[PDB]
C-alpha cells in the first residue's frame, strides 16, 4: 500500500496531534470508526511520499477531526505493544488550535468534542489505549 514501515522493527510509523485549547484546559477528542462509543486522539499512517511527521500529524488532524492549528511542541514517540516486536511507532506532536471547521473529509463517521484533562485520560483508559494516555500526560494539558 502507502504505507511506510520502521526498517528496524518492521513497526508500522503513525502520526498525530494533541490538540488543546490556547487556555490548555482542554484536548480535541474523535470517536474511533471500528469502536463509535471510544474517544480517541487524530492520528494515522505516514504515507510513501510525507517528507516529515508534521505533516502526516496535520493531515490527519484535518482528515479526522476539521481541526487547523500550529504545532508548538514535539512529544517524542509512545510504542504499541500487540500483546498475545511492536507493529506501531507513534510520533505525537502538540498542537495549538487555531479553528474547528463545522464540514470536514470525516465529519459524517466520527464525532468529535473538547474535553478537561480528567474526563479525557477516563476516556483513554475506556479505550484501552495507554500509549495515547502517555502522549497526552506529556503535553502542556492542566491536569488539575
Ligand atoms: N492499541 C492499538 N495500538 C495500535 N494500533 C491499534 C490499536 N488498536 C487498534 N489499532 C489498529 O490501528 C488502526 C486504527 O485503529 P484506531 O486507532 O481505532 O483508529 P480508527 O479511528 O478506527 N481509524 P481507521 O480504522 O484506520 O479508519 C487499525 O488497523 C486498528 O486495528
Ligand atoms: N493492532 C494492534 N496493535 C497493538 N495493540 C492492539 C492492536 N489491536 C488491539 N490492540 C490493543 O490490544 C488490547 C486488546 O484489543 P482488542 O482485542 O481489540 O479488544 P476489544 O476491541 O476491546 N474487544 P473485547 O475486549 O474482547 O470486548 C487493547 O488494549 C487494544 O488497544
Ligand atoms: N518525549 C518524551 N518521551 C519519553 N518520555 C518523556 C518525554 N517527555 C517527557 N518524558 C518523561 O515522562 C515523564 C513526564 O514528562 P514531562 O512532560 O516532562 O513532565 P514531568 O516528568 O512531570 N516534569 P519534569 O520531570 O520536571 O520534566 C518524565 O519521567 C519525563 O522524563
Ligand atoms: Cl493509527
Ligand atoms: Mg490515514
Ligand atoms: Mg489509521
Amino acid at each position: 500500500e502507502n504505507q511506510v514501515y520502521s526498517p528496524v522493527t518492521g513497526a508500522r510509523l503513525v502520526a498525530g496531534c494533541i490538540c488543546l485549547t490556547p487556555d490548555k484546559k482542554q484536548v480535541l477528542m474523535i470517536t474511533s470508526s471500528a469502536h463509535k462509543k471510544r474517544w480517541i486522539v487524530p492520528k494515522g499512517g505516514v504515507e510513501k511520499d510525507e517528507p516529515n511527521y508534521e505533516t502526516t500529524a496535520q493531515r490527519e488532524t484535518w482528515e479526522e477531526a476539521g481541526c487547523i492549528g500550529k504545532i508548538v511542541a514535539n512529544l517524542g514517540t509512545v510504542e504499541d505493544m500487540r500483546p498475545p516486536p511492536p507493529r506501531t511507532e507513534f510520533h505525537f506532536y502538540e498542537l495549538e488550535i487555531e479553528n474547528l471547521l463545522d464540514k470536514f473529509p470525516e465529519c459524517h463517521k466520527r464525532h468529535r468534542k473538547l474535553y478537561s484533562y480528567t474526563e479525557a485520560k477516563q476516556n483513554l483508559i475506556d479505550a484501552k489505549r495507554p500509549e495515547l494516555l502517555e502522549a497526552l500526560n506529556r503535553s502542556a494539558i492542566i491536569k488539575d
